[PDB]
This record gives structure tokens, sequence and C-alpha cells, in this order.
């Protein structure tokens, strides 16, 4: 090969990635100009690596997904993508905006992307994105079944569960290192539902005609053909920064195999380079940062319980009697034993208590979603996620996958810390789902 490693150029001012909503019209104007000139290369220089289609093919070429390589790959991906945009308009400080879908003011479709006849527009998008509707951060392809207020409440609860509760340590945030999918918190939710919510409905008839397969954002191979793809991933990249902001155990993976993993990218001059994961840990050392923006989901630890008291775990079947579960056709409840109870804080400091669902199997072309609750029964209202019992959710953009949930916070809030056995309830929302086994392990 002999391709050199990337040399960081000299860094003048920091590039500032701003929120996509209510951006000034002059910013939108040159963002459209950069994209327009990127798309022109599809015609004038189809094999130029910086052109629109060739950049889209980076996602459609790159096992980088459902692994701990998810965040660093897309950071480097967007790093060169942002540099290409700035260089096409002679703007060396151009910042790639981020779709602020974790903030109530950024949860609508960003207006700048919905202007037909502009370079940022894409007709291959779904219909539920208009009419001033809020995004559904737990979308599985259907229309929202709740009020917009409950939708907002669920969105912010999902953010809290995904950025705080279920990502207390690096491996659960970034993902894991076979066909078993080991996605982290964010790559599952809200990353996957945003793709689903923006894309066309699978089975629908596309522009002209083809049966849509979810193009553009809702299908993995064509997602890069929507300019909004990069704006979404800008906020995904921002989630990495916001996750580390509170310190403690939420730091970068220190494993040498992860740090020294390499990717391949062409820079804005069309020159090939190898890049290391260890060299993208600090965005400011790559020449960019995010505009400081409030994160109100940090305050959405649920304050109420769905059900008072404790479930009688003797009236429900044990995990050993339910799994392997051939089909999660409806809500089911089961008891499960904990490795230890009455844990001290020094034990919690060492090992997280993790509820793990093993061998989630389904057809990778179907929309999949199920929710997990502790200490409820089969009649739990799964539309109300702002409850102390809501643990998390699994979704999918035959596949085999794993879901891991950090439950120490819930055990404290619900009052189950001295219990050796607890109740778990699975609520399916979409798809044909089988589950091989469920366990509570004390992890890293
Ligand atoms: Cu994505
Ligand atoms: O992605």
């Amino acid at each position: 090969s002999k391709v050199p490693y990337y040399k960081f150029p000299s860094v003048t001012k920091l590039r500032i990635r701003p929120p996509a909503h209510a951006l000034d019209e002059a910013y939108i104007a040159k963002y459209n100009l950069a994209i327009s000139r990127m798309k022109d290369l599809d015609k004038t220089q189809p094999d130029n690596p910086i052109g629109f289609k060739q950049q889209a093919n980076i996602h459609c070429a790159y096992q980088v997904h459902n692994s701990w390589l998810f965040f660093p790959f897309h950071r480097w991906y967007l790093y060169f993508y942002e540099r290409i945009l700035g260089s096409l308009i002679d703007d060396p400080t151009f910042g790639l905006p981020f779709w602020n879908w974790d903030h109530p003011k950024g949860m609508r479709f960003p207006p700048m992307f919905d202007v037909p006849g502009t370079a940022l527009y894409d007709e291959r998008r779904g219909d539920q994105i208009h009419n001033g509707n809020f995004i559904d951060l737990g979308s599985f392809g259907d229309q929202v079944e709740t009020t917009q207020l409950q939708l907002m409440t669920n969105n912010l609860t999902l953010m809290y569960r995904q950025l705080v509760t279920n990502s207390p340590c690096p491996l659960m945030f970034f993902g894991g290192p076979s066909t078993v999918e080991a996605a982290g918190t964010v790559e599952n939710i809200p990353h996957s539902p945003v793709h689903i919510w923006v894309g066309t409905r699978r089975g629908s008839v596309l522009p002209d005609g083809k049966i849509s397969n979810g193009e553009d954002m809702g299908n993995f191979y064509s997602a890069g053909l929507d300019p909004l793809f990069y704006c979404h991933h800008s906020n995904v990249d921002r989630m990495w920064n916001e996750w580390k902001a509170t310190g403690g155990k939420r730091t970068d993976l220190q494993n040498k195999d992860w740090l020294n993993s390499e990717f391949f990218f062409y820079d804005e001059n069309g020159n090939p380079f190898k890049v290391r994961v260890r060299d993208c840990l600090d965005t400011k050392k790559m020449g960019y940062d995010y505009q400081p923006t409030a994160t109100p989901w940090r305050n959405f630890k649920p304050k109420t319980k769905a059900s008072a008291g404790k479930v009688n775990t003797g009236s429900i079947p044990p995990e050993s009697q339910v799994f392997p579960l051939a089909k999660l056709d409806k809500a089911i409840s089961f008891s499960i034993n904990r490795p230890a109870s009455s844990r001290t804080q020094q034990e919690k400091n060492a090992q997280e208590e993790v509820l793990t669902f093993n061998a989630i199997k389904y057809d990778n072309r179907d929309y999949i979603r199920f929710d997990v609750f502790l200490n409820v029964d089969n009649n739990v209202n799964a539309n109300e996620l702002d409850k102390a019992e809501f643990a998390g959710s699994y979704t999918s953009l035959t596949a085999t996958a794993t879901l891991r949930l950090a439950i120490t916070e819930l055990l404290e809030d619900i009052g189950l810390e001295d219990e050796d056995t607890i109740a778990v309830t699975l609520v399916p929302k979409k798809g044909d789902i089988s589950i091989g086994g469920v366990e509570i392990k004390l992890a890293d």
C-alpha cells in the first residue's frame, strides 16, 4: 500500500459546527453552494473522490457498524467531508451544522433542508416529517401514536436513558469489538430511528417508480445521497463530546486494539491517507468544536412510577421457562435472578450491573422495536416512557444482535436494591422477534 498517515494541517481558528435550526440565511446560502459544487463533480469528474456520489459511497462501502468503530469512523468520515465542503467555496472555517434533535427547539425537520429546488433538498424523504411534526426518536416506521407533548416527553426520556442511564462506561456507549451485532447505545437509539423517520416508507413507490426500499435516509446504501445524512451524523458526533463532558467513567476507550485501529480516507485534495482512532479523540485537535448548546435531557430522570409497590415474582415464570423465546408476539413478563444484591458503592464503581438480551434474531429487512420495563406487568402503557420502570429499547435500521441495559439506576429508583429476583417485561412494537436468552451479569 505505502499510503502515508494523515498530517493535521495548520489550525487557525476552530471550525464551529452550529445547530441546524434557525441558522442565518447567509450560512444556508453557502452551505447550499458547497453541496451544489460537490454534486457538480458527479457529472464533471465522476471518479473524483470528493464528489457527492463518491462521498456517499464511503458509507455504502464501509464491519464498521454495530461495533465500537462506529463513532471514530464517522468522525473521520465527517472530518474530511467538512473540509471538502469548505474548500469548494474557499471557506477554510466552514462548520458542518448539526441536527439538534436532542433539544426541543431542534426536534422538527430542519427547515433549510426542506426547501425544494435547493441543493440541500431531497425528494426521497418520508411524509411524516412535515406539518411541523416533532421527530420520533423511537420511530420504527409508523405514524406517531401519542400526542406531541407525550412524544416530546418520550424523546427526552430516550435521550436520558441512552446518554446517561445505559452508557455509564465506554463499552456500552461505543459498542463492542461473527454475525452477532454489538452496537452501543446511540448507534441503536436515537441514531437508527432518525434514519427511519426521514427516509421514505419501505414498500412505497418512489419518485418516478420503484418500490421504495426506504431511500434515501431509511436505507443504508443510499443514506449518503441525502445531504441531511451528514447533518444528522454531525449531532451523532456531538453526542460523543456531550457524553464525555461529565467525566468520571465516561471517557474514551483505552484499549490498544481500539486506539490503533485504522481507516482509509481521501482528503479534500484527493490524496489518500490512513488515519488512526487514537488521533480523533479530541475534536479541537482536529480543528473543530460544537456551538455550546443546552442539553435538557440531562434533567429527564423520570420522577414517577407506573406501578406502585413490587411485582410478585412468584406469579410470573422464570427466565429459564421463557427463553429461548421463539416469537415475542405480545407483552410478556418474567422473573430473573441477579448475580448479587445489596451492593455497595465500591462494588458499583468496579462493575456495572448489566441486563443483557442474547441472540436477538429477526429478518434484517423488517422494522424491529421492543421496549424493556422492570417491575411492571403485561398491561404496562408502553407509550409512556417517562416512568422509573422504563429501562430501554432495541431497534433495527437473519440478523443476530445483543442489547445491554445498565440497571443499577433503576434498581435504586424503584427500590429493588436488596432483591435477589426482579420482574422484567418485554413489550414488542414492531417486527418478528425471537430472543435466545436473558442474563444479568456484573461487568467491566
Ligand atoms: Cu447513520
Ligand atoms: O450511518
